[PDB]
DNA sequence: CCCCCCCTATCGAATCCGTCTACCCCCC
């Protein structure tokens, strides 16, 4: 009962929501319990997908706008924000490297690259985790997880 | 001038290599 969920399939959709929480945590500063720490967005990409591809400007202006308030909850309300976002090109040209364009790197603090191991120990939880960049420590550093059998 | 993003199977070819023997009949 203290998760707290809700669908937001639309870019003004996430918007509207991310606003009236706002609102209601700066309402809720006498109080001192009940108030959310922890910020979960399940795809950001999903749902501004869409909104890219042409010629146009006004699709990242959008994610930028997203990110400025995503930014500034973080930052003024002290929350932990978590988000997700798939690769773009793997070809030769193109190492490897997270969607949404050049634009969408500068935003976060954090990258986890997630992957999968090839050739034997495949499948089930077996899992690579990669710390791309952090700005604080040094990178490159690869590791295992399990998940099948944690939890 | 500048932005972000991907595809799909095909044909047929080319012969080699010999083993094993059995079984007697009939008087002036």
């Amino acid at each position: 009962r203290r998760i707290q969920v809700v669908h937001a399939f639309d870019i003004f959709q996430m918007l509207d929501v991310l606003q009236e929480l706002r609102g209601t945590v700066a309402q809720q500063v006498t109080g001192s319990s009940g108030t959310v720490k922890v910020v979960v967005v399940d795809s950001v990409t999903a749902v501004v997908s869409p909104l890219l591809g042409g010629q146009q400007r006004e699709g990242l202006a959008l994610m930028m706008q997203l990110a400025r308030e995503l930014k500034t909850l973080a930052r003024d309300l002290g929350m932990a924000v978590v988000v997700t976002n798939h690769i773009t090109r793997d070809r030769d040209s193109g190492r490897l490297k997270p969607a949404l364009g050049r634009s969408w790197s500068f935003v976060p603090s954090t990258r986890i690259l997630l992957d999968t191991i090839e050739g034997a120990g495949a499948s089930g939880g077996r899992r690579m985790a990669c710390l791309a960049k952090s700005s604080r420590q040094p990178t490159g550093f690869q590791e295992m997880v399990d998940i099948g059998t944690w939890g």
